[PDB]
């Protein structure tokens, strides 16, 4: 749908610009994060969804939502809930779930 994916733009822009978005704008650099490659099989981040979305690489809004949920799953997999990335991921995750349900 044009509408299904016109909305994925709105929310991704809103995540891209959220105060808590800083852990997720770029891919995690495994050279700098010991253990990340080993633990996180499928990395995901906002710039990667942005690339895929501009490219037309999403066919349904469900695919987009899967990529968003994967950012936060990988976050909670790797970081303790009281870590700084962890605290930021809970804010970004709660923002995403609520903004996504407000539409669907
Ligand atoms: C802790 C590193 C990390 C960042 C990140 C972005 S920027 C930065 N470093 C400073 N602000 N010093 N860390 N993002 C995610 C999703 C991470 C992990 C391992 O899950
Ligand atoms: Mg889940």
């Amino acid at each position: 749908m044009h509408s299904d994916l016109t909305f994925c733009e709105i929310i991704l822009m809103e995540m891209e610009s959220h105060d808590a978005a800083w852990p997720f704008l770029e891919p995690v650099n495994p050279r700098l994060v010991s253990g990340y490659r080993r633990i996180i099989k499928n990395p995901m981040d906002f710039s990667t969804m942005r690339e895929r979305l501009l490219r037309g690489g999403y066919t349904s809004s469900e695919e987009f939502a899967a990529d968003a949920l994967l950012v936060f799953d990988n976050c909670q997999t790797f970081n303790e809930d009281d870590s700084e990335v962890g605290k930021a991921g809970h804010i970004m995750r709660r923002f995403f779930e609520s903004r996504w349900e407000e539409f669907y």
